[PDB]
C-alpha cells in the first residue's frame, strides 16, 4: 500500500482547443491553432479543432464524469480569443459566460478548478503583430490575465500562467511543428524570453487582484540519461536538462539568469540586453507544475545540430513510440527540489497514448495505460517519502482529444470519445484511477 498525504489533490487535465470545438462561436476571435490546423499539411489527416470533443456544448456532462469518478481537481485552460477576440481591448461577455458556468459547476460539485491561462491558442490578431516574438506581448498577456483574475479570481484560487513555454517557443517557432509553424532560431529564443516576461507580469498583476490565491507555471520535462560514461555524453545530458527541462525558465525565476549551458549555446539568439529583464522575471511564484511523459538516452553527436542525438533503447513504449521510464518522474521531482526548492510542486500532466479498442462489451480494456499510470504514481509517492513537496497529480487527459499535429489519431484519455456520436466511454484506466482517488493512493 502506498498512501498519499492527507489533502493530496488528485486531478485530471484538458486544454481549450483540444476539447471544445466551436472555435468561432459566440463572437470568439480566431486562434493561431484554428489558422494552423486549417492550413493543409500541418496536422495529420487534415484534422482541426473545429469540433473536437464538442465540450463547448457538452461541458456539463464532462464535469459530471469528473464528479462520478470522484476526482477532486480539474485543470483546464481558457481560450484567450474567446475572451478578447482581438487579443486586447473589447471583452467578449459570452466567452466569460462559458467559463463561468464551468467554474460555478465545478464548485457546486466540490471539484477544485486549476485554470491554465495560456495553453497555446494565441489570438490570431496578436500573431499578426508578431505574437511571442514581439516584446509587447508581455503587456498583452498581463491585460488578458487581468481580465481573467477580475472575472474569476473570486472563485478560482489556483492559476497557471503558461503551459510548457519551451514547447510554445521551440516547437512552435524553431521546429515549426506547432502553431504558428515558424522555423527561425532567433525568433524562437526571443519567444522564450518574452514568455518569461509575460509570465512574470501576469504574476505581478495577480498579486494586485487575487490576494488569497496561488499562481504557478508549468514545464515539460524528460528524463535524460547518458548513453555511456564518456564525459561528452554526461555533458550532453546536462545540456538537455538545462535546455529542455525546467531549468531554462526556473534559473531565470529563482537565480536571475539563464542556465550556464543555455547562455553558452544561445547567447547569439537572445536579445542583447536580455539580462535587464531578469529583475522583473524573478517575481515570486507559489508553485511549480511539472509535466512528465518519457525518458531519453542521449549521446554527444558531432553531426547533430545542438550536437546531441537520442539513442533508442529496448524499453516498453507507448503508441507514440515514447520510452516508458517511470523512475523519470521520481528523478524530475527530486531534482527540482535539489536545484530550486520551490515551495510546492504539482505533476500537472502525466499520461499515455495507446491503441485503444472498444470491445464488444462497450468497454475499453486499457491495462497498458493502467500499468503506465500505476508505475508513475508509485514513483511520485516515492518522491514524497523523500521530502518533495508534491501537492497533487493530474492525469493527462480526462478525454481523448485533438493531439495537436497528431490530430485525433492519438488518444490520451481515461475516457474514450467516439467522435461520430460524441459518446463518452469511461476506460478501465478511468475506473482504476477513480479507485486510486477513493483510496488516496495505491492498494
Ligand atoms: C522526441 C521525443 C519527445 C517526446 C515528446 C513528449 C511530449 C509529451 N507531452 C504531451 S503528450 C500529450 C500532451 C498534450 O496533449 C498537452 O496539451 C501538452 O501540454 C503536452 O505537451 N503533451
Amino acid at each position: 500500500v502506498k498512501k498519499f498525504p492527507e489533502g493530496f489533490l488528485w486531478g485530471v487535465a484538458t486544454a481549450s482547443y483540444q476539447i471544445e470545438g466551436s472555435p468561432l462561436a459566440d463572437g470568439a476571435g480566431m486562434s493561431i491553432w484554428h489558422t494552423f490546423s486549417h492550413t493543409p499539411g500541418n496536422v495529420k489527416n487534415g484534422d482541426t479543432g473545429d469540433v473536437a470533443c464538442d465540450h463547448y456544448n457538452r461541458w456539463k456532462e464532462d464535469i459530471e464524469i469528473i464528479e462520478k469518478l470522484g476526482v477532486k481537481a480539474y485543470r483546464f485552460s481558457i481560450s484567450w480569443p474567446r475572451i478578447l477576440p482581438e487579443g486586447t481591448g473589447r471583452v467578449n461577455q459570452k466567452g466569460l459566460d462559458f467559463y463561468n458556468r464551468i467554474i460555478d459547476t465545478l464548485l457546486e460539485k466540490g471539484i477544485t478548478p486549476f485554470v491554465t491561462i495560456y495553453h497555446w491558442d494565441l489570438p490570431f490578431a496578436l500573431q499578426l503583430k508578431g505574437g511571442w516574438a514581439n516584446r509587447e506581448i508581455a503587456d498583452w498577456f498581463a491585460e488578458y490575465s487581468r481580465v481573467l483574475f477580475e472575472n474569476f479570481g473570486d472563485r478560482v484560487k489556483n492559476w497557471i500562467t503558461l503551459n510548457e513555454p519551451w514547447v510554445v517557443a521551440i516547437v512552435g517557432h524553431l521546429y515549426g511543428v506547432h502553431a504558428p509553424g515558424m522555423r527561425d532560431i532567433y525568433v524562437a529564443f526571443r519567444a522564450v524570453h518574452n514568455l518569461l516576461r509575460a509570465h512574470a507580469r501576469a504574476v505581478k498583476v495577480f498579486r494586485e487582484t487575487v490576494k488569497d490565491g496561488k499562481i504557478g507555471i508549468v514545464f515539460n520535462n524528460g528524463y535524460f540519461e547518458p548513453a555511456s560514461e564518456k564525459e561528452e555524453d554526461i555533458r550532453a545530458v546536462r545540456f538537455m536538462h538545462q535546455f529542455n527541462n525546467y531549468p531554462l525558465f526556473l534559473n531565470p525565476i529563482y537565480r536571475g539568469d539563464y542556465p550556464e549551458l543555455v547562455l553558452e549555446f544561445a547567447r547569439e539568439y537572445l536579445p542583447e540586453n536580455y539580462k535587464d529583464d531578469m529583475s522583473e522575471i524573478q517575481e515570486k511564484i507559489d508553485f511549480v507544475g511539472l509535466n512528465y511523459y518519457s525518458g531519453h538516452l542521449v549521446k554527444f553527436d558531432p553531426d547533430a545540430p545542438a550536437k546531441v542525438s537520442f539513442v533508442e533503447r529496448d524499453l516498453p513504449k507507448t503508441a507514440m513510440g515514447w520510452e516508458i521510464v517511470p523512475e523519470g518522474i521520481y528523478w524530475i521531482l527530486k531534482k527540482v527540489k535539489e536545484e530550486y526548492n520551490p515551495p510546492e510542486v504539482y505533476i500537472t500532466e502525466n499520461g499515455a497514448a495507446f491503441d485503444d479498442v472498444v470491445s464488444e462489451d462497450g468497454r475499453v480494456h486499457d491495462q497498458n495505460r493502467i500499468d503506465y499510470l500505476k508505475a508513475h504514481i508509485g514513483q511520485a509517492w516515492k518522491a514524497i517519502q523523500e521530502g518533495v513537496p508534491l501537492k497533487g497529480y493530474f492525469v493527462w487527459s480526462l478525454l481523448d482529444n485533438f493531439e495537436w499535429a497528431e490530430g485525433y489519431s492519438k488518444r490520451f484519455g481515461i475516457v474514450y470519445v467516439d467522435y461520430s456520436t460524441q459518446k463518452r466511454i469511461v476506460k478501465d484506466s478511468g475506473y482504476w484511477y477513480s479507485n486510486v482517488v477513493k483510496n488516496n493512493g495505491l492498494e
